């Protein structure tokens, strides 16, 4: 009767009834945890203003006349120039006024201040005439020009001798100006500048206005009249006109105020959907449309320390009432004045909270508490300051996607959190009418380590159970009495031994490879007794009381009471750089770089011309020798007679010459 | 026998059986949501295109003569400068063609059109002489140049006498061109522009583009050859020509197409791990490779819509050829012709779709339903637009990031959302022999509040309990029958009131507080007998059925039934601001700010030079004055003689003087 | 007694007991997966640095004379000039030395090298005078400059005739100037370039620096000593002077050395924390501080490859000293050299390892194996190499967040996977004392279809049920014994067929359906019976043992073993496109774009001016013919009389008509 486990991979268990003496208890249901309130948002329209780097551009119209005056020295068959002198030349304010303005022409004379001198160039060197300025030729985006001279002049040809030649040419050309913040200097163009402030004149103290020309130069018309110049149809409007002139040139232009025209800050989107968040002492911004939350202080900025940012005002307040009439008009009301937060960033925010006619009667609260929000902080102390934005927008689409997926993460994880704990807690029910079941298993499965347990009233008694090898352990073939039929065992017998040499001990296979010392467990006898049982890491078969034989466990087909849960952690990822443009593309987008162009106007020399060779050359170098000293003599004297008083002299002397010879003949 | 709990904390329940009035039922499996079936996503290879910024940038050749002749006045140790014309002059057509090609040589004289007239300069004022054209010297990131005349030429020493020396310099060199859409004008590295279309010429209706210019400045010539200025080896190659003159210079360079060389797009990236998803009316391509989505409407961009778009056929058709032939040729099959999907952002999108051989099955209505998708709308009704191009990225990878991330949590929310749902179905049995077990227990936990209950068939009946406080209760000290002996209680003897002042009545303590009323739990007596009950906060310790003590609950050592989780929210973050280069670093790394040179370069006056000062001086203002008045009739004679007519009547009276003295002599 | 079901929506089941054939077992506790050691954060103090594109920016002073010479042609109440020849002239060495340095005047008179000639000007061509420099006039935004002469020259008023006035001017400028990589050259605010380093002179070897100048025009003074040109008090300090002299001025500078004052990089972030982490091959550096991750080799970036990367070192050394005393002295302490890896993308990385006092015990290790991180492997083989830093951070913040993210998902994600798992693994005790008490209903919930069972031992016996529709079941009306009373049964009577016409089978109604074909079930018959009873879809009631009446299934309150969850899914958002400022803002912040002036400048001439018509204008076309030839002959005469050889023949000439006829008198 020798039979022994076909797997000893478990071990068995001898496991007697405990004493009093250890006993232990169960938890009880820990209370949950909550939910959060959540972040309490209020809707509103939000319009942001960025730093202004868009100059500011306007219209004028500019009047010159270049006076090009030339050499030209004659050959036998050919003309040289000897010299061409080019220059601008600034036409004076009345012929402005007068000849160019109300008859649309321009004298063919100049006269200007150039070098400390006054000037007066005749055209054709010939008898002043108004002449007529007819439209410039057909060009390409340019603005429209106009000209009085459309070719220039030159004298007749005198064989071997030096002309000169005078031309003018009244231009008058209506161009595009650009302004940089001060705003204290305005370009043209040209590339001419001019270093006056646009904003110059008579008018509510204009006086104060920076200018480093004398006030002569310049001079404002009062209620002016303009007149085209080619449909010389007069304008309708009556504009205050600005008129300056230059050493080169004179520029004139429509006069308009300052703050409601320019503006250190510019307006740059429009949210319907924008929701304030109050939390760890600041607000965010979070326009749902456009993916972006915005970092401010509590209290408002001051638009009173915002220069020049008049245009804010009247911007925000124009769009913000289209938006509201468009889509909020019936749905909510407004609440509260409109405000101003400090875009961390540098982004200045207009920012109008509104509550729902759903729930107005918290109106008193919350405009009460929105009218607390601006603080009066610069009233007791004027000192202004700009507003420093930047060109990076990214701090606002991260910072919201990552509140929005933490947001959503963090909600469904609190839930779970929550929907566990009390899952746990609503178990020990089940544990405890099963724990009541089979305290074995519950107690085994329960402290961690295989031990013995007895219900001790309202509680549990236990005491660790002992291992015992499967080589050292028998299972007998029977299960029937022989003394007593009738009345069989419900489970095998088997014999074990505690120690390899140990004595053997026989006991009843109990549930779960306990080795029961008592011989207890008997039902009646039964027909058709077909049982498997657990025995070590496998199973043992009897037909009709008896030992058939014993099988592995995947023998027979398996079920499961698990739910399968398949989870994968998202892989890693690297992020590649990318620009969309380099600065290189940007310096290159330049058609030109005025440096790369300037670089290489300046090398026009070392290239292919020496500038370190000096060359002096004398012709008396290149008794003949005598005679030749002589004419230098001559050549010397002429030089003393080539100048005022020695010249005097010697014309005085020619009078005499022919006068003293004919009056005697 | 006065005895009462140690913790009055938790209030004991006197629980009756109920009546068949009140009953409840369970829930059953609510037949729990399944997964989604997953968005399709298209492999394929994608290139995307983007707006040309860069401009089109050739070579070409200059060819022209400086002009620079000085008037020089002499003193006795010294001469000074009067005056330096200095001019640029184009070289004739067949000077650069016959002698400057052929020869390699250039004519001393130049003759060119310069304010209306021909002009003829000799170098050195000497005789035409074919020059030669050496080397430019040494020069550092500079092009190849050549020149003919090195070191310029003035006039020998005269005392104290004007003399004009001439000089001509007929340079050649190669430079780089630059120009930007629509490709009308173009620049040289001088500074210098043409305005004149790049293309200009006489072969496939060539004479269609603009040219202010008239057509005889300049030349083509069909079937060119060239030869090195320094190899002078002629090139092997035949290269049609182009020659534009200017009033100033003359530029050459080769001729080529237009289509086949510009194009408003440019190619920007190639991806070979394209995804194409469909979703809500759109197309995502979600390169993993450089984590990227794009949306895209359904339709197909029309190509022939773009403009001068004929670069993005070629480029996409050689790079995805390269890719798969490189990477997915044996794995996978191509499916239609390629597509232009254009990109939301102003990205041109080259996409090709492809099926694997694993299941080739399907193209017959992948291949179609990919044609079905490029729409034949421009067929019915030419006008063209470009495309316009941000230069920020950050959308897309946003975009593809939080379509990463929300594809990964929602997928896992899902699947545990599943998982959990049918655990709570798969409890309802466990709940349910767990409730036939101990039903007063699992209903108090069920409903909510404590309730009696016992099982009415199918269903439970209910009805609720009674609170009853600690100091109200007794614990009698005995559990044996004083009368009958052998046959004692089970659980221990209370005598509780339900009022403060209310009557005194018996019960029997049940399991967790229950204050049975019925006195009926009774066991045969038994040795060994310890037994812990349950009794208010805390618990009773009997021994051998008679009352030891009350002891608290932590008194006995703790296990539990309950599986830690341990969930921390993610923690919040901010997101600060950060530019890599700020654009005052490039308005700074631009080496040369034109406008702030120009600003310079025009404040070279009002800092140290008035000009608002007139100065008048006269010689004779600086008996005697009466002389003085006569040399001045003189001057004032003079004048009228220092000019033809007068001039001329006073040459022939100095004929006279010399003239007939002698003779008669 | 004919009774039917009043919803036949669920099918009985009659299910008979089972036979030994067909036999299952459950799953036990799979072991389940464990927890990750987690990433090694490494921590430490990083400084980050990045390509130079700001020029290096210094100052220095101009030196030069401009040289302005007139013709002015008179006429009776008006004077014209003729031309104004406008030049800059160097300022020699002596004179700057002298002149200008010690006693802070300037010579009147110009002596410079132009054009391959030495001129001297005089000012106001008088005697030459050492003249004073006094400060320039008021200037907004410039530098402080100075000049001797505030206005220009003219000649006295000679009626109809040509005069020339020379005007020279001693101007000194102190400027700025600005020079990018490799600076070899350097720009000048004027516009103005100097073709030469601004790092050449004498000492230690620095006639190596490249210079196309010769040696001659710069001079180096060895201890040079300056005096402010207003304040004229001399600096105390001692400054190696540098002087280089151009055609046009002449410069002077402090000379400073190279390495020490120039660098590729530029410091660009400063990170206290810094956090180091190895994964994959590679190092991650998160400054959780600014949100970002950084890609590195393993290997530090070998800095003497780095080009003149001598600031890199003195930088990241302070300002880790100053991070490190301030906040980290007394809690970590230093380990190893500080490294410098090279970050992906192009950003030089100074990286500081630290170690807490709480565990020094590692150092050792730590130390050693930071020192193992950077190789000798440039010592073997000098080549060297720039930086190329990108323009865009976005893969950091974008990677950082991912990896942070990434980081909580995935470590919650696999927390409650192993959460999950272990409590399957717990559940398998309650579902076996549970499979215990009812095997029919756990073995149907567990295989997935109703079947029977009974348990075969240590195991389960189970056999597929049989269909059964609810209009082929009959409910017989009374539940107790006619025969004999006393003893009635528990659960009503049936009355099934398995077919619409098959026979009539009695049997008892079970739990949950199962129409079982033993009538077995009796108890003793009792007051106050009410039994609500499972029937079809619904419920079936009795009173005292008869038939009342069947129920739907929501006529009773409905209570539940489940506990509620509700997750939603993160919906879609889409990622609008935003740029901060348009490149076309930017084109138009460069308040001048150099490319669009020029554009128009050179347009000077074909809107209004026509350069293509060529005018020949004859005096003589404009008897009396025959006689004005007469004077043309002459004309032509004194055309070789214009010149040296003929008009020396005239002069003789003259001496004698004169002479002659007086001697005689
Ligand atoms: C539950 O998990 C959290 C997070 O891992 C543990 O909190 C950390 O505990 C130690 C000591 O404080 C440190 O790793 C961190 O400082 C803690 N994280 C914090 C404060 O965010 C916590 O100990 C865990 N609780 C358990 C396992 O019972
Ligand atoms: C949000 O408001 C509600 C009541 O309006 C309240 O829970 C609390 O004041 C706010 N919750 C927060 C700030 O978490």
């Amino acid at each position: 009767r020798d039979i022994k486990a076909e797997n000893t991979d478990a071990n068995f268990y001898v496991c007697p009834p405990p004493t009093g003496a250890t006993v232990v208890q169960f938890e009880q249901p820990r209370r949950c945890p909550t939910r959060p309130e959540g972040q309490n948002y209020t809707e509103g329209i939000a319009v942001v203003f960025k730093e202004n780097i868009a100059p500011y551009k306007f219209k004028a119209t500019m009047y010159y006349k270049d006076v090009t005056v030339s050499q030209v020295w004659f050959g036998h068959r050919y003309s040289q120039f000897m010299g061409i002198f080019e220059d601008r030349a600034p036409v004076p304010f009345e012929e402005v006024i007068d000849k160019i303005n109300a008859k649309g022409v321009c004298r063919s004379t100049a006269k200007y201040v150039r070098n400390n001198l006054e000037t007066t160039a005749f055209h054709r060197d010939d008898h002043e005439t108004d002449m007529e300025l007819k439209p410039a030729n057909a060009a390409t985006r340019t603005s429209r020009g106009w000209h009085t001279t459309d070719l220039k002049y030159n004298p007749s040809r005198v064989e071997a001798f030096h002309r000169y030649g005078t031309t003018v040419n009244c231009i008058v050309e209506e161009v595009d100006a650009r302004s940089v913040y001060p705003y204290d200097e305005f370009v043209l163009a040209t590339g001419d500048f001019v270093y006056m402030s646009p904003f110059y004149g008579y008018r509510e103290g204009s006086h104060t206005e920076h200018t480093s020309y004398a006030a002569d130069r310049f001079k404002q018309v009062d209620g002016f009249y303009a007149r085209d110049l080619t449909t010389k149809a007069r304008a309708t409007a009556p504009t205050t006109r600005n008129l300056l002139t230059t050493p080169k040139f004179t520029v004139a232009w429509d006069w308009v105020p300052k703050r409601p025209s320019v503006c250190t800050m510019t307006k740059w989107q429009e949210v319907d959907e924008m929701l304030r968040s109050e939390y760890g002492g600041s607000f965010r911004f979070s326009s749902d449309a456009i993916s972006t939350t915005f970092t401010t202080n509590l209290t408002e900025y001051p638009l009173s320390r915002v220069d020049l940012g008049d245009c804010i005002g009247k911007d925000a307040r124009d769009a913000m009432d289209r938006i509201f009439a468009r889509r909020y008009n019936a749905t909510h009301i407004k609440v509260g004045q409109p405000q101003y937060y400090l875009a961390n960033g540098g982004f200045l925010i207009a920012y109008q909270p509104l509550l729902s006619n759903t729930l107005a009667e918290l109106y008193v609260r919350e405009h009460l508490r929105e009218q607390s929000r601006k603080p009066p902080n610069p009233t007791p102390p004027a000192s202004v300051e700009r507003i420093k934005t930047t060109s990076s927008i990214e701090f606002a689409r991260l910072q919201f996607t990552y509140n929005h997926i933490q947001r959503h993460v963090n909600d469904m994880l609190g839930r779970v959190a929550i929907a566990w704990c009390e899952l746990q807690n609503h178990e020990l029910t089940l544990w405890n009418e099963a724990r009541k079941l089979n305290p074995n298993a519950i107690a085994s499965v329960t402290v961690g380590r295989r031990v013995s347990a007895r219900m001790l009233g309202d509680v549990m008694a236990v005491s660790t159970c002992v291992p015992v090898a499967a080589d050292n352990v028998i299972v007998q073939n029977s299960m029937r009495i022989s003394s007593r039929p009738g009345a069989c065992y419900s489970r095998p017998l088997v014999s074990f031994r505690y120690e390899d040499q140990g004595p053997l001990v026989e006991g009843q296979l109990g549930e779960n490879n306990e080795l029961r010392l008592t011989r207890d467990a008997i039902e009646p006898c039964t027909v058709g007794h077909r049982r498997y049982f657990t025995f070590g890491g496998g199973y043992v078969y009897f037909e009709e009381y008896a030992y058939s034989h014993q099988l592995s466990r995947a023998d027979i087909t398996t079920v499961s009471t698990f739910i399968d849960l398949n989870i994968t952690m998202l892989e890693d990822h690297e992020f590649v750089p990318l620009e969309v443009y380099t600065r290189h593309e940007i310096k290159d987008s330049g058609l030109l770089d005025y440096t790369e162009v300037q670089r290489r106007n300046q090398l026009h020399d070392l290239r292919f011309a020496d500038i370190d060779t000096v060359i002096h050359a004398d012709a008396n170098a290149a008794v003949m020798g005598i005679v030749g000293g002589v004419v230098s003599a001559v050549s010397g004297v002429s030089s003393f007679m080539s100048n005022p008083f020695g010249a005097l002299a010697v014309g005085l002397l020619v009078l005499a010459g022919l006068a003293a010879a004919f009056f005697a003949f």
